[PDB]
């Protein structure tokens, strides 16, 4: 014969039992994406490595030193014309003696 629905044991075995009822029932409720969203053989990875220096990139580098001259013109007509500032005064009144000439 056995012991009674009843015992203070027996109540918390079932409130164990409620306890992972619960648990089951929120980790459930709050909808985590399942695993295998991406593929599964999607491998280990590195970072980002871009290229570095060999002889076709350096003779571009000399053609660079070469475009640097031509830079140096596109430069001084970059102050002619690229650069669209007003002067502070007139080409002559700067040379106005009993004052400093000021571009």
């Amino acid at each position: 014969m056995e012991t009674t629905n009843g015992t203070e044991t027996w109540y918390e075995s079932l409130h164990a039992v409620l306890k992972a009822l619960n648990a089951t029932l929120h980790s459930n409720l709050l909808c985590r994406p399942g695993p295998g969203l991406g593929p599964d053989n999607q491998t280990e990875e590195r970072r980002a490595s871009l290229p570095g220096r060999d002889d076709n990139s350096y003779m571009y580098i000399l053609f660079v030193m070469f475009l640097f001259a031509v830079t140096v013109g596109s430069l001084i007509l970059g102050y002619t014309r690229s650069r669209k500032v007003d002067k502070r005064s007139d080409p002559y009144h700067v040379y106005i003696k009993n004052r400093v000439s000021m571009i």
